């Protein structure tokens, strides 16, 4: 018996198979299958072409519509200072000095973790339009990007398709600079864009400086809804949101068993505990953004099964499922 995950960059693929390889030797095994996009690992998915994908809320949200129905199988699990949860905090970063509060975030440019993601888009996009902020009527009348792309001098989100200023600090081969995949794509990578200059803010969770950066941390703050700027570690007072772990997604047929049976073993031979060369999270450590997060987050220290009663919905949670709705 095989589960085949879906891999969505090279370096990813890598890693699956790296894992594949050092388990050839169970019940239940590997194999990698690379796409493109997380899109056509969706896909393939329903399509019986593959098994599973973890993937950001924001694509657990995608994942859930018909006609893939995809389920959370399992969701990642994070440090909490009581021990442990199941989600993570959205944050909006910035260097220190450079005095400026969300109020004057007008022309300014700014790196997001990609389109549609939790942390770099949904959250704060749909915050700074609940906030008067954005102005934004509707689907039937302008697109999301193009009001984004009105309250930014320019930006970097990757994933982005219909506005150019929008993949104006994107970093890399041109080709490829706002490919969801690209070098400052993701969590890390939109904390590069910070750490380069390319952008005033960054929109990223509250791990995200200690990743890449606990040397320089002091360089600095949280940019807070109430007006403030706190410290890099007071993501609890100064966040944005509060979001659900990223997930393991899967048709929602008998399968579901040999997928967590797999991880389940694989996570207690590789957790973080593991004394293998091979990890399963991270570790976490400045590294290059591009080999980040691969096949979860570096941040994921457990992975906690999801009850099978769960759609995408009761996942999310009527709030956030109804922001991320409301916004397409
Ligand atoms: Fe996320």
């Amino acid at each position: 018996s095989v589960i085949r995950w879906c891999t969505i960059s090279s370096p990813e693929e890598k890693k699956c198979n790296n894992l594949r390889d050092l388990t050839q030797q169970e019940r239940i095994s590997l194999t990698c299958v690379q796409k493109a996009t997380y899109l056509d690992c969706i896909k393939a998915i329903a399509n019986n072409e593959a098994d599973a994908i973890s993937l950001d809320g924001g694509q657990a949200f995608e994942a859930g519509l018909a006609p893939y129905k995809l389920k959370p199988i399992a969701a990642e699990v994070y440090e909490h200072t009581e021990g442990s949860t199941t989600s993570y905090y959205a944050v909006a970063v910035v260097k220190k000095g450079t005095e400026f509060t969300v109020n004057d975030l007008q022309g300014k440019t700014s790196c997001h973790t990609g389109l549609g993601r939790s942390a770099g888009w949904n959250i704060p996009i749909g915050t700074l339009l609940h906030r008067g902020a954005i102005e934004w009527e509707g689907i039937e009348s302008g697109s999301v990007e193009q009001a984004v792309a009105k309250f930014f001098s320019a930006s970097c989100v990757p994933g982005a398709t219909i506005e150019q200023k929008l993949c104006r600090q994107c970093k890399g081969d041109p080709k490829t600079k706002c490919a969801r995949n690209a070098p400052y794509s993701g969590y890390s990578g939109a904390f590069h864009c910070l750490k380069d200059g390319k952008g005033d803010v960054a929109f990223v969770k509250h791990t995200t400086v200690n990743e890449n950066a606990p040397d320089q941390k002091d360089e600095y703050e949280l940019l807070c809804l109430d007006g403030s700027r706190q410290p890099v570690d007071n993501y609890k007072t100064c966040n944005w949101a509060r979001v659900a772990a990223h997930a393991v997604v899967a048709r929602d047929d008998n399968k579901v068993e040999d997928i967590w049976s797999f991880l389940s073993k694989a996570q207690s031979d590789f957790g973080v505990d593991t004394k293998s060369d091979f990890h399963l999270f991270g570790p976490p450590g400045k590294k290059d953004p591009v080999l980040k997060d691969l096949l979860f987050k570096d941040s994921a220290i457990m992975l906690k099964r999801v009850p099978s009663l769960m759609d995408s919905q009761l996942y999310l949670g009527f709030e956030y499922y109804s922001a991320i709705q409301s916004m397409r």
